[PDB]
């Protein structure tokens, strides 16, 4: 897809639905789910992509469709010599969005300065001599116990819900009401 | 100077008066010789360039003056993919000027190759391994006997001039006469 293209990807952390990745152009083709089938209406639509991957799948095999196919265009043979004049850019855009006591985003961002211009199969193993590093260092290391309790307390936790509510009553305006009022209404 | 300022200048063999070679770049001021003098009219201008000489030289140790300086200018930083581009065209260029039985030209080109893009100073060394190849081969031994007769039949060779011509009487017009004529009068 591209350096620029998901370079403001792969670390930003932030995901993205299916409808923009068509345009970014990891996935090619789309495909929209189902409503009543004779099978309940979710079932159908996880065996409905089987027959679209075989009719797919045949056409693979005697090459009746291909995998090849404005902005990367421009860029996609156009790096001889703004290459420091690129990664700087951002080398200072990672310190002006967090600030440099992250000693771990940078720590990809030399996979993609070492990945160009130099030994592309010989960079699959510059991370292994990274990975162990910033896995095993006093950064990230709570991190993920962080992550446990994320997901530990996305959690009922109390027995089972029982007589669930439908209606609310905001007790005053102002910038609490109206600001919970903005996430309990959709 | 650049590579495609004097790449048609290295290997084209051709000189260059010094006019030219002022807004070519390599020789940067230029002085014009001079005519009578208190000492013969040639010996004061070979000890007339030792004064200005000598101007220029106090200058260069306390720095009046920098040893500093358009279509050079636009390539001057511009070649990040180009590359096989210029060379790839001279590579074909010197197979359609000449043919390709001449093995002594291109293996100046890949010093020029090589030493962009790869250690400069490095580079100093494989023409040692180079220049001993191409005169000791069978392309260009015979070349210095070619250019010893050359030097050796420009000598009059027959005692003394006597009695120097200055008329000259050419009975026939056409492709000869008019001919030695276009060589003889300048």
């Amino acid at each position: 897809v591209g350096v620029p293209a998901a370079l403001d990807m792969m670390l930003t952390g932030r995901s993205i639905r299916a409808d923009r990745a068509k345009k970014m152009g990891l996935v090619d083709q789309l495909v929209e789910p189902l409503g009543p089938g004779l099978k309940p209406p979710e079932e159908r639509t996880i065996e409905y992509l089987e027959e679209v991957a075989i009719t797919f799948a045949k056409g693979l095999a005697d090459k009746k469709i291909s995998p090849k196919r404005e902005k990367l265009t421009a860029y996609a043979m156009t790096i001889p010599f703004v290459r420091q004049q690129v990664y700087k850019k951002v080398e200072e855009k990672v310190r002006k969005q967090t600030k440099g006591l992250y000693p771990a985003p940078l720590k990809i961002i030399d996979v993609v300065k070492t990945g160009i211009e130099q030994g592309s199969d010989a960079g699959y193993l510059c991370e292994s001599q990274k990975f162990g590093e910033l896995v095993m260092t006093k950064e990230s290391k709570a991190l993920m116990g962080l992550y446990h309790g994320q997901v530990l307390c996305k959690k009922n936790k109390f027995g089972a819900p029982q007589k669930d509510v439908k209606h609310l009553a905001i007790l005053g305006a102002g910038l609490m009401g109206a600001g919970i009022a903005q996430v309990s209404v959709d």
